[PDB]
């Protein structure tokens, strides 16, 4: 954090000497009262590659090191040599290079290439603003007046939009004019696209769910489907983008590698799985073998979840929602189920056929656990492969 | 429903203050006999907060709630203080962020931002239109003919046209001129962006089917493969495209969940498996097992599904299509079969060799079922175990 | 291929009132010794709907198919009321939703809507330039020099290039000229943005396999692995794309359906399996199951397919390649197999250690055939299961 | 490489064409001081049809290739005439053709298309230059300044700028300046397409990645998971992509066929598996079928690797990270590990418990081995078999 105000300060310095060279370049009667920040900027500029060497493509840094500038400036070059001094003007790829990646994952990398764009295109329509005053006929003309023209100029052709009030007269402004209107194409056709690229991706996550349902629909329509059915399906893909926004929950972490879904499966599965009344006094690693096993499952309001009467085959553990048990006739209601309980445990020990009915109450995010897992990963423990027979 | 009117009325209140302000900063004319619908207006605006509370990123209604205007249009304020009356169209932020979240899934979200930019660009161009007819030199000119050359300049200037008939005569034109040149190159490409994210993703379900052919077509002419084939293949995917858009079944409904895809599976083949002599009396939970293990596939027209004299190991359930059944020979028809129907049944049981050949019609869309998953599911339910073995 | 010069005649005629409509409505001196084909195109068009329904979003050809027109041209309606005249330029939508579908596979979709944009613009210029045309001060001009003036004015607007040597002067040209400066602010937006999604899709086969590579080469660079085999990697890549242009070849051959990935199979392993001295007259169910549990392997130029002493499991069959045997020393050449034969084969009956050393010669593309799989798929068919154990 | 510069001599006579031909139709002094380099460039296009068959969409050579100049050029053909002469220039669709592929992978294949179509612009520029200073009202005007206006003129006009300082004047200028300014529209719409897809596509290994965990993210947020591991789940992901650009590992190569995924196996794994005291004096065929088998974990400063009193099940190769070995009471360390060794082999003879806790230090990239796998494949070789029963 305190080589961030040096990159800070060398951004100053540059964004300095990016705004100050083309201005006195043309006006000769700058410089001279303003040459002790000339010395400050350049010591700095001379002292930055120490510091870009230690504590911190390099041929960039290395000729804006130098002062090739100062000596136009003071010898009084005339001009198709003084224009040498614009080699201080390459530091900006140095400071490019280092602010595309000091924050480039603070914000979106598309977003910074453009407020980087649209800072080069104003900061470079300084400097061809400052050559078409410089090839002008010389008159008086006060030096406010005779800089908004040309910047007025310079951003009406950059822009493409051309009034076409003034215009070039000489041959060479019109030879400026040409390959400036080359680099206003240019520059105008790199902002469209970056704009295009930044709102192409703008939404992903909104629109990848989007057609995935009108993919689902357009199937269903070809089956001749039902018109309920298809309306509780639109609406589970409803609870399910302003829930989790779209992602499936089995995809999203296998991703992470084996200690970390780990970590996340036993900060979820924690207060769960210290409940029931078969794994109490099980050893720790029993509890880490199972809960990696557990496959969520998500019913709709009035699903049933298990009927009275079926055989039965895996135990529910609930997440989020809530859940009612009914009796054999669905008439009498035993109790109400909320999150952090389970129920239907009374199958990985026994065989016997379901003693109740379980329908939903509203949308429920419930974990299962089956017996064919369950007995595959009980094999190699023996000591609850004993312990679960007694009260089988 | 209630609230939708609430919202709508609050748009157009706050489209009438967009409306309204920046022309009457310019006009002191009005804003006298049009009063009433200030006051009417304000307390719109000022009650809308508790509703945007009770049944319903918070400061800009804050901001647009108070009367910070009609102190200026009342006491007569000069003009770099007047331009505080603006505060009220930071309201169309509150508006923006209600509407696209209101109805973000009736339409397109590519759409909607490219409708709510170009309300925004002409409601703007409203405002920079007035600001260019209050720095003009003023003279003896009616209200209409000031503005319509006014919204002429900043249409032809923010579209990048610039006809050039009307153009900056002072530096304070020039410099208002400049910066709305940056804003019209601005919205322009923004508008750009929007209409090419419209129209990329605008075709893809008809461009990924399109690229998949190209995809398998040059493959197989690598393999230097027989031209009628080939053909053949292209027709199917051409039957594939125009019944059910190209998507795969299998990979549709694995994205429902576990009672969704029950009841999809459920509601296909209902009256296809309440047909089958071996099924009949059976359980409801060995129907809705071997219901979930049926898997699709699709004969060409003139394809052998089966050959007499082959071993034969699967069962077919006709969906969509018609078929023929024919004698070894293939010359003496038997009988046709339709959508609603099955055949080859004798060898779930049974081990015996083919004693038919079976020829497609048109595109079939039938699904099957194994033997090896038939007995691999039987396994677990002794009843239709034992059912079986005296069929067998 | 008779309703198609039918749909080319429809598209012709209503192509002749898109030129014609807005022409005649500023001239009246034409439509009378040119209403023949006003008669011959009004039957076409009434005649239209009867072919339309049998043979063949239905009101814009009913809303054309009325002579609204010729009561205007006879009558001699005036201005604001001639104007219903345009409704016969409704038929573009139904001539539009015919060509989008009719060949809507012969070409790409999006240069399908390009052309169709570009000849709506060009059509729609027409009609602007005859209304540019109608509303200017009547003098003496000639009907060539007042049409292309306005021909010119109406491309320098729509193209935003805007000279500006042609200007609006009273208000009903100026509020005309900012209508159809926003249309064609988005008639030139709708142009980029879908020559944007034309050639972003250009090449998609060939950016997503320079993506592979550049994505296994930034990873084997981070475990540090040596430049020859890196290097052998980016040639195999090479041969990968510039013969069956990058594709994988198992997961081309998975979207075709079995009958037709059967087919393909069969077509491809014809003339390689029927030389065997172990298939030679088994049944034809055999080699049905042996022939779709084939795997494509890819040796480079050099590569040790077997070598003399491994244990050895597997059979390969040659498809492309040349390949060459060696000795346990790898001195001295035995022989040279080629495309279209098999090397290997003494490992399905016997458990033995390989007794040669075989060498590819360039690029192979080879299939092979494991043991376990021929043991797995051998087990289900009895007599060729006896059939090897007098060769084992 | 002796045709390469063949290639490039094609492309400098044909750009020569380019340049002259156009200039020379306006100009009839030309041509009869420079007639020698006609000579020497008709001989190369006429020699180049013997070299484009031998040692190397063929009619624009063809066309190219014969001699149609030089006979308007000495016979004085008259303008409709003369213009046959351009036939020159459909040469450059073979030049075109060429380099699209001789160096089609050197560079991104956008970027070719974009240079291909700035070279075009700037070589039909001339083009459409020379034609709009041929239908000049001649006078008397020197050859520099009535081509630099001409120049400036169709460069305002292509890149829609259009001042309009100098406009079409007679009508046969006005058609030829409307059929330009189309073309200067779609050449336009060509490089803001080409830009678009350029920068779209530019950064899409570090937007995936960015949009992954952005997925993780917002879906461990639903789950109300602790702040401390998603802060450990975002330094994960930093670490993934700071080292090896995100990619996932398995996901990489498995892309290779099996001897090069074979031989990368072997070069990583070459000095881990020379070390171990089990596997030592083992066949060379054993170690290729355990190297297949390893599979790569990650796991953050401070992981619980082993806690000692697990059951333990698997061996764990270092590769580039560090690890400590701590005892039972994690208090007194008994040594440390880097890479290129390994822990943990007490577990593939042996049932044993763990009886040490071994905790990560840095981010670790350890590939496991379990002991299913490794009991799985060690059956088929029994004399490791029985050389692992006399260490059990």
């Amino acid at each position: 954090t305190y080589t961030l105000v040096w990159k800070v300060w060398i951004l100053a310095v540059t964004l300095y000497y990016a705004i100050r060279i083309p201005l006195t370049l043309v006006f000769p009667s700058l410089f001279s009262p303003l040459l002790p920040l000339d010395i400050l900027a350049s010591l700095a500029l001379i002292a930055d590659i120490p510091l870009d060497l230690a504590f911190e493509s390099r041929l960039p840094d290395l000729l804006a090191a130098l002062p090739l500038d100062l000596l136009v400036f003071a010898l009084h070059l005339p001009s198709p040599l003084s224009l040498l001094s614009l080699v201080r003007l390459l530091k900006l790829i140095s400071v490019q290079r280092s602010a595309t990646r000091i924050l480039s994952y603070r914000i979106n990398p598309a977003l910074l290439r453009l407020l980087s764009l649209v800072g080069f295109i104003l900061l470079a329509a300084h400097g061809i603003a400052c050559g078409w005053m410089s090839l002008q006929p010389p008159s008086e003309n006060p030096a406010g007046t005779r800089y908004l023209s040309a910047f007025y100029w310079t951003i009406t052709t950059l822009t493409t939009i051309g009034y076409g009030d003034i215009t070039p007269s000489t041959p060479t402004q019109t030879v400026y004019t040409i390959v400036i209107e080359l680099l206003g194409a240019a520059m105008y056709g790199l902002v469209i696209g970056n704009i295009a690229s930044l709102v192409s991706k703008l939404d992903a996550a909104k629109l990848l769910h989007r057609e995935r349902v009108e993919r689902v629909t357009a199937f269903l329509s070809y089956k001749r489907i039902s018109p309920e059915l298809q309306r509780r399906i639109i609406e589970y893909f409803d609870y399910l983008w302003e829930t989790r926004r779209g992602y499936e929950e089995r995809e999203v972490l296998k991703e992470l590698p084996h200690p970390l879904r780990l970590a996340v499966a036993m900060e979820i599965h924690g207060d769960v799985i210290e409940k029931v009344p078969l794994f109490k006094g099980a050893g720790e690693e029993f509890i880490r073998d199972i809960i990696l096993h557990l496959e969520p499952v998500i019913y709709g309001p009035g699903e049933y979840i298990i009927r009275a009467g079926e055989m039965g085959s895996d135990v529910y553990f609930i997440n989020r929602g809530s859940v009612e048990v009914l009796s054999a006739d669905e008439k009498t209601r035993y109790a109400i189920l909320s999150e952090g309980q389970f129920f239907g445990e009374m199958a990985l020990i026994l065989r016997a056929p379901r003693t109740a009915t379980v329908r939903a109450r509203a949308f429920c995010d419930l974990y299962r656990l089956d017996k064919e897992t369950f007995d595959r990963i009980l094999s190699r423990y023996p000591e609850i492969a004993a312990q679960i027979q007694e009260l089988a």
